[PDB]
DNA sequence: AATCTATCACCGCAAGGGATAAATATCTAACACCGTGCGTGTTGACTATTTTACCTCTGGCGGTGATAATGGTTGCATGTACTAAGGAGGTTGT
């Protein structure tokens, strides 16, 4: 339900969450732990980035 | 604001449905030709485009009739409920 609870705060779609730098990235519900923890290098691998 | 165990379940990851795009084959449409006929051109005779002239329409409006005719029309303002004002005039009072 990470999915869920992500899509809640209305960030629904990959092409902003471009914006989400580790310096401000937490403004959403809940997303607590494992999504949160990693998946930011295999967001790389589709072809997405961060800075 | 970090930790996770233990929810209700999304992912974990097998299957299979539709899709679309390739190739084929059909359709139509765009064109280039040709032929028709119309609105390509000047000229010429017509007759009635316009003007002015003349002879003689339509409608401008001014003018007023006489056997005599010589006491008139007009219908419903409103019917209630109030009550404030002015009007009357005799008089018993100021």
């Amino acid at each position: 339900r990470s999915a869920n609870c992500l899509k809640a705060e209305a960030i629904h779609y990959i092409g902003d969450l471009v914006q989400r730098t580790e310096v401000e990235l937490l403004k959403t519900p809940n997303l607590g732990k494992k999504s949160l923890t990693e998946i930011k290098d295999v967001l790389a691998s589709r072809g997405l980035s961060l800075g």
